[PDB]
Order: structure tokens, then sequence, then C-alpha cells
């Protein structure tokens, strides 16, 4: 159980999930703004993982490179202080939801 | 934009990230005493949402079902409260060295001759 390596591993894939976020709000925004634009990075997109993404919209569309960067960021900042709470309280309960429905299955038969 | 959603997702894609990691560590420290149940473990496997793969494991093996579970809490335990430095700071610095790389270049093509 490498905990440093998994660690490294959990926060790229998160930052490579978040920049995917980025991209759909952006999408979103320019759906509303600038729907020619919005529909060449819907057709820009397909495929990513996060920061080859990125490099690879900077070179076609650098400002528009630059606001998935400002929102992956934006977002980040925004919900980062929530993420530990949320995981692990959401893997404990799971855990027990998991252990409650076996203790409901083994109750149902033996008594009745 | 909907941060509350965003939140969830990311939650719940962290937590199915965590079983899969859970099941890597298990599937190797059986590995050594159980290639049987290794493999057993490895065929079942392959095809995944964290809460319904382990709530398939659990009608056929409990026991490692149990044990998955108690990897996985006992990783996120570990690590959990290292994730928001580490998105944060490690976006702020891809984001950073995304524009100092477009500077260099900037920097190599104006000033080469």
């Amino acid at each position: 159980m490498n905990l440093k390596q998994i660690a490294k591993d959990t926060a790229k894939t998160l930052q490579s999930y978040l920049t995917y976020q980025a991209l759909r709000t952006v999408l979103a925004q320019l759906g509303e703004t600038n729907p020619p634009l919005a529909l060449w990075l819907h057709n820009f997109s397909a495929g990513q993982d996060g920061e080859k993404y990125i490099e690879e919209l900077f070179l076609e569309k650098p400002d528009l490179a630059l606001r998935i960067m400002t929102v992956r960021e934006h977002i980040a900042e925004e919900i980062a202080e929530f993420l530990p709470e949320m995981v692990v309280t959401g893997i404990q309960q799971a855990n027990m939801e998991k252990r409650r429905q076996h203790l409901e299955r083994m109750t149902q038969v033996s008594l009745s």
C-alpha cells in the first residue's frame, strides 16, 4: 500500500476531473455568449488527461485555454475544503449501508 | 457554475477511485497469500462505479468485500487531509507553468535575432 503514490495519483486524477468540470461550465457559458465558438469547443475537445487537453487548447485558442485555467482553479478553490469530509464520511456511510443491508437480509431470513 | 453538484460529483468520483485503489492493494496482498483468490478477484473485477462493484463482490465473497471496505476507508483516512492543498496548488502550478511556457516561447521568438 503505497500511501504516497496513492495520494499523488488521486490528486492528479482530481485535477484532471476538475479541468473536465471547468470544460462543461465554459461550454455552457459559451452556449449563451458565443455559440459559434461553443460549437467549436464542443467540436475540439472529444477524446483529456487535463494537462494535455489545456496544452492542446492553448495552441489553438490561447485565451480560451486561459479561461479553462481560470475556472478549474476557481472551482477547486471553492470545493477543495469540503473534499476530505465528504469522501471520508462518504466511504464510512457507504461501508455502513452495506453492513446494514446484509444485516436486514440476514434478519429477514432468520425471523420469518 | 453548479458548485454544489460539482462537489458531490467530485466526491463520488474520488470515492469510486479510492475503492478501485483499495482493490489494487488487496489484490496484491492476496497475490502473495492466495493466487486462486487473487485470480478469482482479478477475473471477477474486469469491467466500475465503486459502490456497485462492492455490492456485487458482497454477494460472492462477503469477507472479501469487507476487506476492500476496510482498506478503502483506511486509504481515505490517510490521504484525505492532503488532497485540498494538493489539488488547489497542483492546478495553480500547472496553470502557472502554462503561462511560463507561453512566455518563454514569446521570448524565444522576439529576442533570438
